[PDB]
């Protein structure tokens, strides 16, 4: 049964970059995408901001999790385009590291120089 | 005598622009400069953020004011460069519109499309 509520708040990122050459062509237009393969709603995403290497989203998402399935959070940092969007990086979070009732601020890192702040919590359905 | 403490918190700006052509050449690298000609320290400024059209500064400044002088706040939105920095816009605030003990959130506008959030307060010296 799916009985665990996994809340993810994507707060902000700092120094988003496509690389030296990539940034010269196009200032990153970042959004974040959240993916849990084991969850019933697999994929979610934040809005994008144009031309902002330190975007602030403060968007909150809720997943419904099965405690008996392997649940892993995939966080993808994206650059929006008119053409096809570009994947800048990906970081994973083992949700099995959290414990019920726990709320935690997690900082992820992309391409060594980019950081992202998340706030993760886990509760029962009620 | 200088006996009024005028506190200014520059919080953030949204959609900073140098214009259509200017933005294509250079994504704004914004900072804010504060100027009160009648104050003993005339000029102050925030740090800049590279390539960020929605910068967040949250920097607090303190001016000392003479209640018998005309005190007007000049807010200049700047773009940082290696060369000479460029002036994007200027907005004024009559400090004689504030009351002692009053604390107020003010939103300024530059070039019709750029907004800036300030937090202004006025107290007497302790
Ligand atoms: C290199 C010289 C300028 C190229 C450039 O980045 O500006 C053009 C514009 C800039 O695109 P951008 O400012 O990044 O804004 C669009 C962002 N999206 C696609 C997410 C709405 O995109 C196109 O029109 C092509
Ligand atoms: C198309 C035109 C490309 C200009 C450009 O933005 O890329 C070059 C980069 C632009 O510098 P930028 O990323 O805006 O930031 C330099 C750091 N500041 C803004 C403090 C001078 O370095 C320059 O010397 C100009
Ligand atoms: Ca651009
Ligand atoms: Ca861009
Ligand atoms: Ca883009
Ligand atoms: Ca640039
Ligand atoms: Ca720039
Ligand atoms: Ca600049
Ligand atoms: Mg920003």
């Amino acid at each position: 049964s799916y009985s665990h509520v996994f809340t993810v708040t994507v707060r902000k990122a700092t120094n988003v970059t496509k690389g030296a050459i990539g940034d010269m062509l196009d200032t990153p237009d970042p959004y974040v995408e959240l993916f849990i393969p084991s969850a019933p709603d697999c994929r979610k995403r934040t809005k994008h901001f144009n031309n902002d290497v330190n975007p602030v989203w403060n968007e909150t998402f809720e997943f419904i999790l099965d405690p008996n399935q392997d649940n892993v959070l995939e966080v993808t940092l994206m650059d929006a385009n008119y053409v096809m969007d570009e994947t800048l990086g990906m970081a994973t979070f083992p949700i099995s590291s959290l414990k019920l009732g726990e709320k935690k601020e997690v900082q992820l890192t992309f391409n060594n120089v980019t950081e992202m702040t998340l706030e993760l919590s886990l509760e029962v359905c009620s």
